[PDB]
């Protein structure tokens, strides 16, 4: 029997830095995440404070950053810790994106040296906790339509609207939160405390259950000028964050996709029905080729666009390529791999629905899989079929 | 607008008599269930005990049976009361289906007279409970590899084993027992009280968590012979069993559907995004489509199958060929509608994400889609290809 | 073994009446069209003119119209006709269709009482040949934009345009032409001999080389008043027409997804591979039963058209359903039957390369399958999304 | 507009050595088979053996062989020679990989001295056409079973059987023929003009009609031991051929899928309709974002196996992967791209239809999709699933 990886043959297009990481954040996987995750996933709670120090102190938060105590490492290593933290939980990996590669990238990327300096070496020790409100009850996919608004006041701005499905957002010390203005769209750091500000808990979850996701309501929220992002001046500076983060996500899917390839393949081999392994039926083959063909695929596509973006070489519509591929056809492999299970699949035994459920909010959130297709599809052709 | 039964032009292929009954079975639900379910299902707990008295005193137990105070309604009206009550939830109408198809339907046509009497009437109004011991930790698929065995102890049985994945388990008055002896399989009427007998209802689900789901730990439980089954003398009288409740799948799995498709056709027209319902762009046009035709054939499929069997026409490989396609067709429709509803669909506000992990029960359960595609596949060629 | 219809059991669910129109037919395509269409397919060239003939001598020009010497049979007999046409060649088919739904239907429908006995009654015995001519090179799916001229000159029309993709044009006798005018679309009766008038056969084809494919050239054809379509005042007109045609398609498709189906029943029997018939391995009965699923699937879809049809219960987003489905999963089931016979299935001793290179054209024409989604899409929602 | 390639990247993942060999062989392409492919094809015929001289003078014989005149180029050198090749046609690419991959490797691998020396310089100048003869009437799955047979006459051989489906047979100067013998499967070099050796070309191809294949009839063939190749022991020698054959057809279907998607991408930028460009749809640009994706998974899967290969790493389970993806997913690719072009897609104005039934072929030989579905699933279990 020859493993998934072994059979792709992983190792020998990595370094040893990138496998060395790569190992080091699955072993904090192994023994900080999965033995807790199946009871944080029932439970729709998780320590999320402490686990946010946890991570932070061990490195893995704002990994891909330069500077302010963050591990400044390559895309491709980035990825690689990514794939390892959604093998453990896609929750789990969504904190992180949040934290690195939405919150504190757009601090890191548009930020004042003083808002720099405040928040980016306490975020990437996980002591605070940053989440990112673009989304609106209203406005998902076209956040050009976003109605949240920032007013002058004075030398003040006042801050009016509700963002939705905001990650880390009742645990959050700080939002960076996108509004609309009389002269485009801008982007403040508004720290959660300030007066008229509240953050409430989303439940009745079916996906994404160990994960914190919000309602933010900025009623009337007051801040100074020196909470602006100076860099900021236009809907590309949140677009470029989610670029970020969807990079991420490009590796991530595929840690959740290989979970549950191992889960199937290992059932395969030990579970026997007709006197046979049932791995030793066609139809079983089938599926375990298929998936094991979508995870390699989509792994080497990764890697790809990991090594464009470490040589400078990574456009928009080359990461929807990713995130389009790789998280539906991660999905695809959860579902296929519950198949396997039989009946053993459906509990919290093995992880196999966890992930499945989970892929449901990774395939939405940082542009739906109808978003991806139409970049891509503006990239070929030249013209934008969004309207 | 038009909704997809009206295109579809489903009313005008029934009688008045049918569409009285399903009518009725959709009141009861949408006042009886739909109001709970939400709450059921993420409890994993349900008042079952109080539940199938409310639905056998409603007629609703036992529908497809003829006497003991059973409804007596054609095959045809059954499948339609199946299809509303896995509208309300796939959970309930598998509460039902082991009621009626498996359980009820065992005694009522393997049973002796004593038997019949003894239980029927008090099963049909829900007073007491049963449920249907087939499969085993280590054979699901393959029944006729039954561990589960009944020995001869002067002119008792001794019967010792394990079944697992038993709906109804942990609530049922009454087991029937498949087991193997020296004569080959046979069938035993369990009083659930019997010394030796004990259930233990299995937790973490990830699917079906409005429906009881048990082990039974048969542990050398001794029986007079009048509980045995006299009519059953081979593996042929579970499988009968099997397929008389597949029928009623292969109905139930479209209302599952079809409350996908009606959530996500509501929704297309409610939601707006671009300056437009999303209704309105060809991705979702697609998704639409391509839902209502599936479950437009599946429906078709499922009527051709009834009214075959009212006249007496419906063998087990015709069975399962809507049962292999209205359940997998049932769960993608689920799937693709989730997608529609983007963020919103992964909670319980909507009811797509509950009927899709609830497939995946229905998908596994009353044969797997590989046993499904072998029954069809040994019938079109002459040769069976199980091993 | 059983064979697809006696496994889904169709014969049960026609009337005497329609098994006999049905089987009338499928004994024509036995001795008249199968023995000759290999080398008819191969040399792209076919005796049209006598086989018209023949066929109109049979009864099979105008099947569903009534009078002029037509059979006047209901919708369902003409779709089984259809049917056995097709599993015979979808060229054939198609020389029919444009006959009877297409060049007759909008004479009979629209004409003047002078048009109708002048052409219907040869049309019907196939003496004179109808070609239906909306398509233009630039404008397929949106006939709105057709750029074929009829201006008046005195009493008389002057018809400029060129039409592309029109079956049976350089055989034919008459064709109906549709041309945009100052007061909206308007349909002519052009007979081919008309000055300015000419037809040029379409070569190379690799698809439909069982028919006659032409370019019309009006190249300002002078007409009197009375060769317009009195009856025809829009671009209803020849969407009516459409409507008709599709509908004989809907059945159609479903002959050459037989013919391939039972083509790789056959030979999963009786060819064999590793010891045993093909049909005996897993892979084999998946395809099989997938096959047999959407051709069972896709006759009840067609039937139920048929029956609201002839009780006049029949809308355009209706065919729609099945033209989409039912091309689509025919060509499917080609290209599945097609792996089955390995290398044997790439030359004409099976004729499933045939039926799968055909469906293209049957795929595109009367519509795509993108338009048939937006007809769909559009009843659904309300809202068309064409543009 | 950015092109796939573009899209995708993947001059940067080439060398310029790599990069030189590729548009050498796409100019031989352009100028040497592009202008003649659609005659051929439509006539299925072609000036084979003058052809095979032009290419051999060009170095494209043998391009992965060391010595005798041949390229010696690298693994991922040859592949992209065979992608070009293949963008032309697969029946062109075809008489290489059978001249090259299996007849010169056959003799290279296993041959004498004698053998290598009088035949493959010959062979790589195109002046000597080879042949390999596995495949018969009864046994191409699985050629453990072939009935060809190899018996000795004093010092002689006389081998007795026929081969099916043999590119290049009927134009071939040597065959290399495989046979069972009572010491096991054995390999001969058959000089074509042997006595009681025919070759007869098959007829009526509805695929890789820009090809020749034949039947080959060894009617009694007396050879002297020094025509069996010395090194050839066992079943693994044929395979081993087949896995040099295999990995160049892993880089050759994406040649024919490329063309396509190139093809479908220039129409949808051009074709206008309903007042917009065809690609400015959100179902066109589905379509382009789907191909472009498995077009490039399919050429970084193809790059890692050849850099495998090119480092010593590469078995034959990991081709198999290559193979069953690249081959189904560039059908499918040709598919989709036809339903782009709407009817100008089903002649041979485009290229589209030709290459999808040359995938035809392609699909099925050097092992079909079941055949390495199966070799996957057995280095993936552990266990065979042939039978
Ligand atoms: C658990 C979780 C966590 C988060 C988030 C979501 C979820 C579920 N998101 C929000 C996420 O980014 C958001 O859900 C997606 O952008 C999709 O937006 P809507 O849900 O509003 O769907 P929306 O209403 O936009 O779309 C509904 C459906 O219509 C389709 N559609 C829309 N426009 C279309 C068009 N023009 N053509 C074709 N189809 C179209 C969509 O693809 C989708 O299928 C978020 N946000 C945030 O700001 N910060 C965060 O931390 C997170 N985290
Ligand atoms: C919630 C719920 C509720 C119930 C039940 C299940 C569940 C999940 N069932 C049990 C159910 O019938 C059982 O799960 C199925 O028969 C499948 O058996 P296993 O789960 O053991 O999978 P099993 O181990 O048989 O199969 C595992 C996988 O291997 C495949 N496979 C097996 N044999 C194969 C072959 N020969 N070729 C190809 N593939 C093959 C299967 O299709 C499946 O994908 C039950 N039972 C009962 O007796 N009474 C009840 O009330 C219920 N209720
Ligand atoms: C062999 C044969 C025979 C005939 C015919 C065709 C063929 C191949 N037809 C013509 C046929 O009706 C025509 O091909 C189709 O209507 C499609 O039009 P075009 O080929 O121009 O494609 P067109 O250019 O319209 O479309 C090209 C592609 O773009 C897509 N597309 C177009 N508009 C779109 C939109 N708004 N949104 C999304 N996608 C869109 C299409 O679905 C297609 O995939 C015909 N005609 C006739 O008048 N009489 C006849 O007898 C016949 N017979
Ligand atoms: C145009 C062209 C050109 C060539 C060749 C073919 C063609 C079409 N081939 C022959 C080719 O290798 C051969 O067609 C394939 O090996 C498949 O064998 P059969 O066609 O006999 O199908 P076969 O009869 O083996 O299989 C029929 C079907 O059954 C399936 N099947 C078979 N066994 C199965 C199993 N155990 N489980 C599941 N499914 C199974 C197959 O996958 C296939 O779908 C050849 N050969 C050669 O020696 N030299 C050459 O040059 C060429 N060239
Ligand atoms: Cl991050
Ligand atoms: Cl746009
Ligand atoms: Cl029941
Ligand atoms: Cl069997
Ligand atoms: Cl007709
Ligand atoms: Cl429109
Ligand atoms: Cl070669
Ligand atoms: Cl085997």
């Amino acid at each position: 029997r020859r493993g998934a990886d072994d059979l792709i043959g992983i190792n020998a297009v990595l370094s040893a830095e990138e496998r060395e990481i790569r190992d080091t954040v699955r072993s904090v996987v192994q023994r900080r995440i999965k033995p807790h995750i199946a009871s944080w996933y029932e439970d729709g709670e998780l320590p999320a404070r402490e686990l946010a120090v946890e991570l932070g102190e061990l490195g893995l938060l704002g990994m891909h950053l330069k500077g302010y105590g963050c591990a400044g490492m390559s895309a491709v290593a980035y990825g690689l810790a990514c794939l390892e933290l959604e093998a453990g939980d896609s929750g789990i990996r969504s904190l992180v994106s949040v934290q690195g590669s939405l919150a504190m990238y757009a601090i890191h990327a548009f930020g004042s040296d003083e808002q720099k300096d405040q928040w980016l070496p306490d975020m990437a020790s996980g002591h605070r906790i940053g989440c990112f409100g673009l989304t609106e009850p209203d406005h998902g996919s076209d956040p050009a339509g976003m109605r949240t608004r920032a007013t002058r006041s004075g030398d003040d701005w006042i801050l009016t609207g509700t963002k939705m499905w905001i990650t880390n957002g009742s645990v959050a010390d700080v939002a960076v939160v996108w509004a609309r203005t009389d002269e485009g769209i801008r982007g403040f750091v508004v720290p959660t405390d300030t007066p008229g500000f509240t953050a409430n808990t989303i439940k009745s979850k079916m996906s994404l259950r160990a994960s914190v996701t919000s309602e933010l309501v900025l009623d009337g929220v007051r801040l100074p000028d020196s909470a602006r992002l100076p860099g900021a001046t236009s809907l590309g500076a949140p677009l470029r964050c989610l670029n970020e983060a969807r990079f991420g996500i490009v590796f991530g899917a595929l840690g959740a996709a290989r979970d549950c390839l191992e889960t199937a393949l290992a059932y395969a081999c030990s579970r026997e029905q007709f006197d046979r392994p049932i791995g030793g039926f066609q139809l079983t083959q089938q599926k375990l080729a298929d998936m094991t063909l979508e995870y390699g695929k989509g792994f080497l596509l990764a890697l790809h666009l990991g090594r464009q973006k470490d040589a400078g070489e990574l456009a928009p519509e080359q990461v929807s390529l990713g995130k389009l591929n790789n998280v539906r056809e991660a999905i695809e492999i959860a579902r296929t791999a519950r198949t396997v299970l039989g009946a053993s699949g459906i509990t919290g035994e093995y992880p196999v629905m966890r992930h499945a459920n989970n892929l449901e909010s990774v395939l939405t959130y940082e542009g739906t899989s109808e978003m991806h297709t139409l970049i891509i599809g503006q990239a070929l052709t030249g013209v934008g079929a969004f309207r």
